[PDB]
């Protein structure tokens, strides 16, 4: 008896839960740590951003540090793909 039957199951889960830091590899080479600070820190608190270097070789990439280990990811969910001075930032987590 019966025909065309089916079955499936689902769950919610997370991984790699550690650190308080983030990296950005495709932003504008004119960006300052202050430009990333006023951007990211609307979520809560950036404690440090970094982009400018003493050698200055046109790098186009930098780092940001938060007070948080989960809301720091909830930031990126709203900012990865941001066209930023016409040039699209893309984010990588710490490790």
């Amino acid at each position: 008896g019966s025909a065309r039957e089916l079955d499936s199951t689902y769950e919610e889960k997370v991984n790699r839960n550690y650190s308080n830091s983030i990296f950005v590899g495709n932003l504008t080479y004119d960006s300052t740590p202050e430009d990333l600070t006023e951007f990211f820190s609307q979520i809560g608190k950036v404690v440090r951003a970094d982009i400018i270097t003493s050698r200055g070789h046109h790098r186009g990439m930098g780092t940001v540090e938060f007070t948080n280990s989960d809301d720091v990811d909830r930031a990126i969910r709203q900012y990865d793909g941001a066209f930023f001075m016409d040039r699209k930032i893309f984010v990588r987590q710490d490790n």
